[PDB]
């Protein structure tokens, strides 16, 4: 049972390691 212990351990790993990881002068006021 140790295998799905380093599995559970790896996707916990994973999920850890994904949780870690112009313009005018003119449109300045044509716009607004």
């Amino acid at each position: 049972x140790x295998x799905x212990x380093x599995x559970x351990x790896x996707x916990x790993x994973x999920x850890x390691x994904x949780x870690x990881x112009l313009l005018s002068k003119q449109r300045r006021r044509a716009v607004v």
